[PDB]
């Protein structure tokens, strides 16, 4: 009977200056009320400027522009920046200084839990710590007043390091091996890498329709396309649950829509600016 609407995680990291990006993150754990402090954390290609904060608005608006994108593709039938405010708190260090100081980090935050940093700091702050580099963390911890209001959505207002951007797709270790995507993301202004995205892609499982003589296809149809789909017939070759990457050659920009498919890699996308 029930119909249900999801409440998944929104990207959109821009370039505006020649020098300096924007990443507007709007993630499922923003919109609950009090459970006490909340906290995140992802990689960013860059140092945080500004953390400003929009309409729970510039939710939907971009949203759809992957959606949008794919719809058409289915056939249905070396310091610590702090930056705080009213109702959350947000660090920018290294990976290197965060793993360094991550209780003490975090106790200024106010967070102070004590299971959870333990918790934390076991799961999550191995997958955001690497070799190759020292690529910044985003720490943040939402409390809450922070439901009150209708400017929910924030940007972080960053300059990236070399020439690379970080699409903080990747979640916390978890026992079973498996983690379960749901996310949209719109990136302009880096180049294609179809080696990645052919990885990432063909690791994943899409859902079903039950319809047991449904099968999943691959697809790289190169502006290029990389996705898997699930199809079947009803006269009618349905396919929907098209789920992957769509890459704008002409704009150059980035659609990624990872909606309810599971997956056993666990990463971020890195790319490369203009």
């Amino acid at each position: 009977p029930v119909e249900i609407d999801v409440s998944q995680t929104i990207i959109r990291d821009c370039q505006v200056d020649k020098q300096t990006r924007e990443l507007v993150y709007i993630n499922k754990i923003m919109n609950t009320q009090l459970t006490k402090p909340v906290l995140m954390m992802f990689n960013i290609s860059g140092p945080i400027r500004s953390v400003t904060r929009k309409n729970n608005n510039l939710r939907d608006r971009i949203k759809s522009k992957p959606d949008e994108q794919f719809d058409q593709l289915e056939k249905d039938y070396d310091s610590i920046k702090y930056f705080k405010d009213e109702h959350y708190s947000v660090s920018c260090q290294n990976g290197s200084v965060l793993k360094s100081k991550f209780a003490k980090i975090l106790k200024s935050h106010d967070y102070t839990d004590k299971k959870s940093i333990e918790a934390y700091e076991k799961y999550c702050l191995p997958k955001l710590v690497d070799e190759r580099n020292d690529y910044y963390v985003a720490v943040c911890v939402l409390k809450p007043g922070f439901e009150n209001g209708s400017n929910q959505v924030l940007s972080f207002e960053y300059n990236p390091i070399g020439n690379k951007v970080i699409v903080p797709f990747a979640h916390e270790i978890n026992d079973t091996g498996l983690y379960e995507y749901d996310v949209v993301a719109y990136v302009d202004s880096v180049q294609f890498d179809g080696e990645q995205f052919e990885e990432f892609v063909q690791s994943l499982i899409l859902p079903s329709s039950f319809k047991n003589s449904e099968k999943v296809l691959y697809y790289n149809e190169a502006k290029s396309m990389i996705y898997k789909a699930l199809e079947f017939t009803t006269k009618y070759n349905w396919k929907i649950f098209c789920n992957g990457f769509i890459y704008d050659k002409k704009s150059k920009v980035l659609y990624v829509k990872l909606h309810n498919v599971t997956s056993a890699l666990n990463k971020n996308v890195i790319l490369n600016t203009i």
